[PDB]
């Protein structure tokens, strides 16, 4: 990955409740990511997680929790892995 510690602005303070939230494969949603960070997962991990599991806050947590921040190092046969 890449160092993550203060850089991009959170942006989108308030306003606009639901801009575009449909049940279709696509990038994650701030909230979905924010809701993740809450559980105890670096945003990056949250965003990366959602991406891993397509974009399921649960699927992510289900793992992020089970594992406990770190993601599955053996989730993808050939891909990213600390090892």
């Amino acid at each position: 990955g890449s160092s993550g510690s203060s850089g991009n602005p959170h942006m989108w303070w308030l306003q606009d409740a639901d801009p575009e939230n449909n049940s279709r494969q696509a990038s994650p949603s701030q909230e979905s990511i924010n809701q993740l960070v809450y559980m105890g997962f670096d945003t990056v991990v949250a965003e990366a997680a959602l991406r891993v599991f397509g974009g399921n806050v649960q699927l992510a947590a289900q793992t992020l929790a089970h594992h406990g921040g770190s993601l599955p190092p053996d989730l993808q046969f050939s891909g990213p892995s600390s090892g």
